[PDB]
């Protein structure tokens, strides 16, 4: 099938009529989107078959990325970009009287992920394919994502999400490869081994989706499972409900079904032949790599062990050896707090075999710490996998370190903290396991796709090789003083700022001024994230504008967006305050389009692609100490946005890449928060010293912003005043000093843009192709390849 | 009964509202009271919980940093 407008149009038509059984007379925009999606999917499948054949010829080590969420976004345009088809799809479609941008906007984002964890695994699947690695992402196929946020009168309505309601043109149901997953049962320890008998069964049906590497012709596989049930009505609902105990059920569902695939593919290694030959599991860790992305697939370890000892009859030690050499664990928390601990009671009902295996692992493991540090019995208590006390829990992270050969963090400092504080005894016992792998974003969805204009001008100077070697972006430092590049970088951001304003009108019915520096904060509406420090500052801009309604102010559109966890009262109230400041501020005749505050509803990957291109300022203001990575941060950097932030997470390594000089860093640092915790944080001090702050909390509790219900924000005022854990008032003064500096820079266009070129040039470290080449060499034992294949 | 026949101690309603307007900062008390310092030390150190040393650290952090009832 050719990438030549004539065959694209020809095949568009063949898919609309023959595939969809639709017609020019009854077809809708949506119907025309599926015929486009199916035209392009042809090209993706041609490359998929030859890649996959090629892995069977070469027999490489295959990497399996298990994850309980992949934040995939929308496949059509990423497919077009990775397959150099977008322009021909744009000609073809306009030669038939269709407009591709209109159609692209019909695709639903896949409901397969909630947030950063999901977008990481999703960006890793782009770079693993682009780096030619034989990788598979395995997960659950959720029929419904984590709601769709709707704002109804400043309050968040969680609207449901059947993203699959009209089919998905990108996936392929594989009914023939349905496997079983067993639950419950009893363990009969026979003569020649243990048997897990009397189990309830649930079927796991595979659905295949191809992932393209950027222009190298390598297309890999994301394979997600659906649960299918084979009082029976109830026995089928909870079965069918995999898509409390249900999460442990969903986690083992993805583990059990994926590993059957892994051992089948291992064994049926011969090109052509679908029978086994690899019966000797000694090569198993040279051929297989399982990447446990956070503790969620951690049962992959007692599961693999169960298969090799019980079913393949390999003895415990040999099987243990295969297991640790096959697994690795990526950690993403900073809080001891958030680790999964499963009570043993649930585990012995649901998985009585696996609890046996978790206890045997823990007996042997604890015998190893005993010889390594004799005497030491509280170290024993500390390192155990069973945690006793009120409720007896298995600590799943200690299972992953016990059974993996590399545990890593997603940022230098974090990974240091895992050695230093969190998993300190495990670092002391096996220091060699610990590693760090700083996150990244893919330069394809996060630059050449969402921002073809910046990529165009970057390419007119250094060609296109940087898209898979982002470290070539450093050549741009020669152009920092080049007046034509300073003018082109600026013009690109202006055209991106106009485009997003017109969207905001036809989707928000307010007019934003496309000259205002667009200040953008899009994160989970959570207290550690401090959207409230941002509210305190825009109310400051507002008040200041009021007092002297004629002084110059650098015009700003403050856009805040994110989801509030249902059930979290304070999160829902922050959104109501943010939309409430919008009513007062955006209508007050003295301000005009000097300030405008806007809540971006339903933030997700396609909205992210539309806002981050247009941003001038990236709000990275979480309290220092609360954050490990920050992939969004890296997206704003690459797209010509300057960051204002605290020294933490991704902001540390980016200040250090860009040169701190080129960063608006402010406020407390982890040393300073600890001192204030060691001395007592008392918000009433800040309130009393600072008159401009006093005004805000007054405005807030009197009813200024909500005159109809003049005590609506009492919760947020008492919390701020009397129980603010993330010390918002302790960074208020320095936040507004820092901001005053940003506006002063923005008053000078060439010097703003030069700071921007300095940021973009040094952004190369944060491409996920670096993160993946580091995983491949350091953890997986395989070697990145930009070798292109055939066509 | 007559106040004399009673052991009334501590703050009064007026005193706690005064304390709330200035801010209750639990730390101030701890820093100036030696025997209190010895007690919080014992609770963090697994003294009253030898086998699980960190057992009582949740109520310690509460007493010390989020004590709503002074
Ligand atoms: N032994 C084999 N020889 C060559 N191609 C194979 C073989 N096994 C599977 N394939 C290819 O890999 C794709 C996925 O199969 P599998 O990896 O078995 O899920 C198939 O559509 C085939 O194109
Ligand atoms: C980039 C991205 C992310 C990840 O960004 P965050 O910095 O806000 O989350 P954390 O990295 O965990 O701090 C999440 N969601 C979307 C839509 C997106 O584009």
């Amino acid at each position: 099938g050719v990438e030549n407008v004539t065959e694209l149009k020809k095949n568009f038509n063949r898919h609309l009529h023959f595939t969809l059984v639709k017609d020019r007379n009854v077809a809708t925009p949506r119907d025309y989107y599926f015929a486009l999606a199916h035209t392009v999917r042809d090209h993706l499948v041609g490359r998929w078959i030859r890649t996959q054949q090629h892995y069977y010829e070469k027999d490489p080590k295959r990497i399996y990325y298990l994850s309980l969420e992949f934040y995939m976004g929308r496949t059509l345009q990423n497919t077009m970009v990775n397959l150099a088809l977008e322009n021909a799809c744009d000609e073809a479609t306009y030669q038939l009287g269709l407009d591709m941008e209109e159609l692209e906007e019909i695709e639903e984002d896949a409901g397969l992920g909630n947030g950063g964890l999901g977008r990481l695994a999703a960006c890793f699947l782009d770079s693993m394919a682009t780096l030619g690695l034989a990788a598979y992402g395995y997960g659950i196929r959720y029929e419904f994502g984590i709601f769709n946020q709707k704002i109804c009168g400043g309050w968040q309505m969680e609207e449901a999400d059947d993203w699959l309601r009209y089919g998905n043109p990108w996936e392929k149901a594989r009914p023939e490869f349905t496997l079983p997953v067993h639950f419950y049962g009893r363990v009969e320890h026979t003569s020649q081994g243990a048997k897990w008998v009397d189990t309830q069964v649930v079927l796991a049906m595979p659905y295949d989706t191809p992932v393209p590497g950027y222009r190298n012709n390598v297309v890999n596989t994301m394979r997600l499972w659906s649960a299918k049930a084979p009082q029976a009505v109830l026995d089928r609902n909870l079965a069918e409900n995999i898509s409390k105990e249900l999460r442990l059920k969903q986690e083992y569902f993805v583990v059990a079904a994926t590993l059957q695939d892994i051992i089948r593919r291992f064994k049926s290694s011969k090109f052509g032949c679908r029978d086994p030959v690899r019966t000797n599991f000694d090569a198993f860790p040279d051929k297989v790599a399982i990447q446990l992305n956070d503790t969620h697939p951690s049962l992959a370890i007692p599961e693999l062990m169960r298969v090799l000892v019980d079913l393949e009859r390999l003895d415990w030690d040999k099987a243990w050896e295969v297991t640790v050499k096959t697994c690795a664990y990526t950690n993403h928390t900073v809080l001891p707090e958030a680790l999964e601990r499963w009570p043993v009671h649930l585990l012995e009902t649901l998985l009585p075999r696996h609890l046996q295996i978790i206890y045997e692992i823990n007996q042997r493991f604890l015998n190893r710490v005993a010889a390594a540090f004799p005497g030491d019995v509280d170290r024993l208590r500390r390192m155990s996998l069973v945690e006793e006390g009120a409720v007896k829990r298995i600590n799943m992270a200690h299972l992953c370190i016990a059974g993996s050969h590399a545990v890593n963090g997603v940022a230098r400092i974090h990974s240091e903290i895992l050695k230093k504080t969190i998993f300190k005894d495990f670092y002391e016992l096996e220091p060699h396991k610990f590693q760090n792998k700083t996150n990244g974003i893919t330069p394809r969805r996060w630059l050449v796709l969402c921002n073809p204009g910046l990529a165009e001008i970057i390419a007119e100077r250094i060609g296109e090789e940087y898209i898979s070697d982002l470290d070539q972006l450093r050549k741009l430092l020669s152009y920092v003083d080049d007046e034509a590049f300073i003018r082109d970088v600026a013009k690109v951001k202006q055209e991106n700022k106009l485009k997003f304003a017109a969207y905001l009108e036809r989707e928000y019915k307010v007019h934003i001024n496309p000259n205002s520096l667009f200040d953008v904060q899009v994160k989970r509406i959570h207290e550690y994230k401090r959207q409230l420090l941002n509210c305190l500052h825009v109310i400051t801009l507002y008040n200041r504008i009021k007092k002297e309604p004629n002084k110059f102010v650098v015009p700003r559109t403050v856009m805040i967006g994110g989801k509030a966890a249902p059930g979290y009262h304070m999160a829902k109230m922050i959104i109501k305050l943010i939309t409430a400041i919008g009513d007062v501020v955006n209508h007050d005749p003295v301000v005009g389009d000097r300030l405008r505050v806007i809540f971006l509803e339903n933030y997700r990957v396609s909205l992210a692609e539309k806002v981050i291109p247009a941003a001038d300022l990236s709000e990275q203001i979480s309290t220092a100490g609360t954050e490990a990575s920050g992939t969004g941060n890296m997206k704003f950097m690459l797209n010509g946005a300057l960051t204002i932030g605290t020294m933490d997470g991704a902001n540390v390594e980016m200040a250090e890449e860009a040169g701190e000089e080129n960063f608006f860093i402010f406020g407390m640092r982890v040393e300073d928060v600890d001192r204030l915790d060691q001395r007592g944080y008392n918000a009433q001090e800040y309130y009393d010293r600072i008159p401009e702050l006093r005004q805000i909390i007054e405005q807030l509790s009197s009813g200024f912003f909500s005159p109809k219900q003049p005590d609506l924000f009492k919760d947020i005022v008492n919390m701020l005043m009397h129980h603010d854990r993330f010390k918002v008032f302790a960074d208020y003064e320095e936040y507004v000093k820092c901001q005053e500096r940003v506006s002063a820079l923005y008053k000078n266009p060439r010097e703003w843009t030069r700071m921007v070129i300095r940021n973009i040039a040094t952004s190369g470290k944060f491409s996920s192709d670096r993160t993946i080449a580091q995983y491949a060499r350091e953890i997986w034992g395989v070697e990145p390849s930009r070798q292109r294949l055939p066509a």
